[PDB]
């Protein structure tokens, strides 16, 4: 389901690609934000675009569509140019709200949505006819909606931050355990309100993974990693069930890590 869009049209989407409309440039290209009309497309209903400028796999990823993945409206293919049009995120990526100090406008019942969305939409690439894997995966893959819904960012298009599981690093080798990884230390960022690396914490602290793993299994110790601004929130149940989940996630082994199916299936009691 996607729509062909020329260079022209996307000039009017843009506003000639504006320099008001950038809003950032990371590994995969420059991103605009546009908007398509009412008329702009037959059967596309009027809404904010993001454009990005990429830096036969189309075809594949306007199949992936799900609930918890950014949609893919359209592209275009033009004079060596290949551009993508996706839904814009309203609230935009994960890190922007939750690196905030107090992060007091994602409490915990929103921290739980997120994490259950982002895991439904990490279980949707995995278990696809042709398994989509992420080589980066990380806090700033996970996009907000104007209700705080997760979806996910980037997929298709494929550790000094810590979201790179160590045998990857070790050997690069792409496999879905390694998303799993990440998404464990997105997991323990939702529960702490901390990036997972910080160079400016004690060297004790630096390491969110490295830090937090002890604690884990310590029920009566888990305060110390759980986000301040959570306090009162949440259960000890839950804090612990969802910080169990983030210890298996990040294990050590890639056997011990779970399919993100089953990682749906422990969070979403929780809410
Ligand atoms: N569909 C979208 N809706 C809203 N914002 C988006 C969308 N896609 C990308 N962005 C935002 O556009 C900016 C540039 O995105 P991009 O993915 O290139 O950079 P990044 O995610 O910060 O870096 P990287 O992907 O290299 O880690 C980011 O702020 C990103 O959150
Ligand atoms: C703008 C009109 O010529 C249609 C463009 C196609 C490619 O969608």
């Amino acid at each position: 389901n996607l729509h062909v869009f020329t260079i022209a049209e996307l000039r009017a989407v843009t506003r000639d690609f504006s320099m008001t409309n950038f809003i950032g440039e990371g590994g995969f290209g420059p991103v605009y934000k546009g908007y398509v009309h009412d008329k702009t497309k037959p059967g596309l209903a009027a809404q904010t675009v993001a454009v990005r400028l990429l830096d036969t796999e189309v075809f594949f990823l306007g199949q992936l569509r799900h609930p918890h993945l950014v949609k893919l409206i359209g592209y275009c293919y033009e004079d060596e140019h290949r551009l993508l049009v996706y839904e814009f995120m309203t609230r935009g990526s994960l890190e922007k709200h939750l690196f905030k100090k107090y992060a007091a406008s994602l409490p915990w019942s929103t921290r739980l949505k997120i994490a259950i969305g982002a895991a439904k939409g990490l279980a949707f690439l995995h278990e696809a006819e042709k398994p989509v894997i992420y080589r980066d995966f990380k806090t700033s893959n996970i996009l907000l909606d104007s209700d705080y819904k997760a979806k996910l960012s980037d997929f298709g298009l494929a550790g000094t931050q810590g979201y790179a599981a160590p045998e990857y690093i070790m050997t690069g080798h792409l496999t879905a355990k390694s998303d799993v990884y990440g998404y464990g230390v997105v997991l323990l960022e939702l529960l702490s309100g901390r990036k997972a690396v910080d160079k400016t914490r004690p060297p004790r602290e630096q390491s969110l993974v490295e830090w937090a793993r002890p604690y884990l299994t310590d029920a009566r110790r888990l305060d110390r990693v759980m986000d301040p601004s959570l306090a009162g929130q949440y259960s000890t149940r839950a804090a612990h069930k969802a910080a169990a989940v983030a210890h298996q996630c990040v294990a050590l082994n890639p056997k011990s890590r779970p399919h993100m199916s089953a990682v749906v299936d422990a969070l979403e009691p929780l809410l």
